[PDB]
C-alpha cells in the first residue's frame, strides 16, 4: 500500500513506563513527584511534593486518560492506537534496571501491545546506580536474550539499537571496552552486537573525539528545549550531521513541542519553551527534516513531568492549579501533527 499512513520505522518516540495508579501499582506511582530543591538556592529548602491528587499531579499539563497505570493493558493498547495515529514505529522505553518483577511485567505488556499494531521497540537506558560498561554488556545480554526473540523488538539491518543517556557519565576509555572491535569486552562480532547511540551534549571540540574514542555508532540529543545544550540548538544540525557522514555515524536528532517542567523543578523556568499552538514543534522537526538525517527521535511520548509530551492533554482546572493545555489545538493534534512531519521525513529519505 501507498497511502501516507503507515508507520515510519526509523522514527523513534521516547516513552516512560513509570506512571502508576493506586488501583494497579499500590500508589499513583509519578502522577505523586518530589519537588526538586533549587541547585542554586541555599540550605534549608523543604520544596515538599506533589501528592498526585486528582486535583494535583506531577506536570503543567493533564493527561486525556487522566492519573493512568502503565501497567494497565487497556491503557497500553489506547498508547499503541496513539502511536499507529502519530505514524511512529518505534517506542524507545525508558529503562532504569529496576530488577522487580513488576518492572518485567511492563516490559512484556508493551511488547504485546506494540506488536498488535506492527509497532517495534527499543530500550532507552538510563543512568541507574553503578551503571559501568561491565553491568551495560550484561543488561544488553539481558534484553536481548529476554526480549530479543519478541516480534516487537527493534532490529535495523539486523540488529537492536539502544540509547544510552548520559553517556558522558562513562569514559571513553571504559566505552572502548565494549564498543571497539578489539575492546576486552566487546560486543562486536558478537550475538549482542547492538546500534549504540549515545547523548551528544556540548561542543564539537569535546563530543567529536568522545563519540570516535568510545565508538558509539551514532548520536543523539534529547532535549525539547532548544538551545538547552549545543546539541539540542537546531542551527547545529547540518553540521552535526555532516560531520556524522564524514565519520561513518548515525545521528538521530530528537525533536518536541514544547519543554516545561515547573510543577517539580519551580526554579527551572528558564528552560520553558512555549509550544506556540504547534509553531515551536513545526519549527524543530523541520529543521530535523532539512539537516538530512536518516532518523529522528521525538522527545517525548509521554514525560507529563517535562511538559514534552505529544500525548493527548486535555484542559483542566481543578482547586489547586490550573493546567496548561493544547490550546487552540484538539487534544491529538500533537499526535496527528507528527504523522504530518513522518510524511515529509518519508517524502526527503
Ligand atoms: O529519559 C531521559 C531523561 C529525560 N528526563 C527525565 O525523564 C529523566 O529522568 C529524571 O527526571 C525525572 C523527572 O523529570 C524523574 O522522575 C526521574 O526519576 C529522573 O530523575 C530521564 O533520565
Amino acid at each position: 500500500n501507498n497511502l501516507g499512513t503507515e508507520l515510519d520505522y526509523d522514527t523513534f518516540c521516547f516513552y516512560y513506563d513509570w506512571y502508576g495508579s493506586e488501583a494497579i501499582d499500590g500508589q499513583y506511582r509519578h502522577w505523586a513527584h518530589a519537588i526538586a530543591p533549587d541547585p542554586n538556592g541555599g540550605s534549608g529548602q523543604n520544596p515538599g511534593t506533589i501528592p498526585g491528587t486528582q486535583e494535583s499531579i506531577a506536570s503543567n499539563f493533564y493527561p486525556q486518560l487522566g492519573r493512568y497505570s502503565s501497567s494497565d493493558p487497556n491503557i497500553l493498547t489506547k498508547h499503541m492506537d496513539m502511536f499507529v495515529m502519530a505514524r511512529t514505529g518505534v517506542l524507545a522505553l525508558t529503562w532504569w534496571n529496576e530488577q522487580d518483577e513488576t518492572e518485567a511485567k511492563r516490559i512484556g505488556l508493551i511488547l504485546d501491545a506494540a506488536d498488535k499494531k506492527k509497532i517495534k521497540v527499543c530500550f532507552h537506558l538510563e543512568p541507574y546506580p553503578s551503571r559501568n560498561v561491565q553491568n551495560l554488556r550484561e543488561n544488553i545480554v539481558k534484553l536481548i536474550t529476554r526480549y530479543g526473540n519478541h516480534p516487537a523488538f527493534y532490529r535495523k539491518d539486523g540488529k537492536p539499537l539502544f540509547f544510552i543517556y548520559d553517556s558522558y557519565l562513562i569514559e571513553p576509555s571504559e566505552w572502548e571496552k565494549l564498543l571497539s572491535p578489539g575492546g576486552s569486552i566487546t560486543i562486536r562480532n558478537t550475538a549482542y552486537d547492538a546500534l549504540m547511540i549515545g547523548l551528544w551534549t556540548s561542543s564539537p571540540t569535546v563530543q567529536r573525539p568522545f563519540i570516535l574514542n568510545a565508538h558509539f555508532d551514532g548520536f543523539y540529543t534529547y532535549f525539547a528545549a532548544t538551545g538547552f545544550t549545543y546539541g539540542s540548538t537546531p542551527t547545529n544540525w547540518v553540521s552535526m550531521q555532516k560531520w556524522a557522514k564524514e565519520n561513518g555515524k548515525i545521528f538521530i536528532p530528537s525533536v518536541g513541542p514544547g519543554y516545561i517542567d515547573t510543577r517539580i523543578r519551580p526554579w527551572n523556568g528558564s528552560v520553558i519553551r512555549t509550544r506556540t499552538d504547534g509553531q515551536y514543534y513545526d519549527a524543530m522537526y523541520r529543521k530535523a527534516i532539512e539537516a538530512g538525517v536518516s532518523a529522528i527521535s521525538i522527545t517525548s511520548f509521554n514525560e507529563w513531568h517535562e511538559g514534552s509530551q505529544i500525548e493527548p492533554a486535555v484542559p483542566y482546572t481543578s482547586s489547586e492549579f490550573t493546567y496548561l493545555d493544547y490550546e487552540n489545538r484538539e487534544p491529538d493534534y500533537y499526535l496527528t501533527r507528527t504523522a504530518y512531519w513522518v510524511g515529509k521525513f518519508r517524502e526527503s529519505k
